[PDB]
């Protein structure tokens, strides 16, 4: 699994609410920073920051940086509470698994 | 105003994303006090701490201390996206003004 | 024309000497910074205004970990009077000679 | 026995002789120290590894601003090789004999 590859599966798993198969995903010593100052170390943490944030549904999902290490992903996130937010996910990649996942709220 | 006002009125204006009229129930020398040790001193500085925050909503209030001179309120930011945030917001009031706000992030 | 490294290394510099301004000069208009928790601080007063925010503290230690022409990734040590020394990650994310986007991360202990 | 003022000193006394066992015992089981705001030293593991990790610059000036039953508010100076003079603020929250929370803030000029 490449790391485009890697990145739309987290997102297929966050968009089935799928916090285990979501941190699987992960390096054991990967992380999610979510957002920056607020970090969720190792697939217990990982699961927890899926389950807890609000169930998400993304579209209009656009590759805008890919290559073998590190892919950035925007889209929209619609959310029961909030108008559509536009969302970055940058995920570092090595070794067949996501080291780290930053996802920024882009304003 | 009543210092458990100003304290309810402040939560009102950052929900409405309002830096300025948030700015404007501090004295003109009272500060925030926010992550990491960051100290926002003065209208000017105070507006930009707020102006910074992601979009939100700050619900779910539970007035823990209420005085004449000290307010502190508990509550959850909901956020589009990041998991929901326990925060303590810890005002001190003197003469009708925030003198200092500080901002604790409490456990999961 | 300042390097991105050049660039890093300059913000290092200014915010050891207190300076929000020299050091929002390094951004682009639009440039910002991400801090803690989830701030975006866009354009050159609100940055100002962040660095402005900071404790006297002296920025040291410095590893150039990632270096090339658009992104670089300082590790350090934040020491200041009274606190513990602080393990940060500067993220500088760099086009058209200034900073375009800031992020910075703090680090386990 | 102790009331909360002595609780303060002794803290002040416990870190100035570099005893962070010692200054952690004098906290409830899941007390904290917030210093700065922002990082939360839960406990008395982390309680005395804030103490360990943070300069052994030591508190000269103590003045007593605020004392009650549950409350006490202690201002000094801290001076360190590297720092101008720094102006402390100790908050003791005090419950039942023991410290319950303490924020260490920095004041600025
Ligand atoms: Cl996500
Ligand atoms: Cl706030
Ligand atoms: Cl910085
Ligand atoms: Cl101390």
């Amino acid at each position: 699994m490449a790391a485009i590859d890697l990145a739309r599966e987290y997102i297929s798993r966050v968009n089935g609410r799928d916090g285990s198969g979501a941190a699987a995903l992960f390096a054991q010593d990967g992380e999610i920073i979510a957002p920056v100052g607020r970090v969720y170390r190792g697939w217990d943490a990982i699961a927890a920051f899926i389950e807890a944030a609000p169930p998400a549904t993304t579209a209009q999902i656009a590759e805008r940086t890919m290559g073998t290490h590190r892919v950035v992903l925007h889209g929209v996130v619609q959310t029961p509470r909030f108008a559509p937010a536009q969302i970055e996910w940058i995920f570092d990649v090595d070794g067949d698994r996501i080291r780290r996942l930053t996802i920024n709220h882009l304003r």
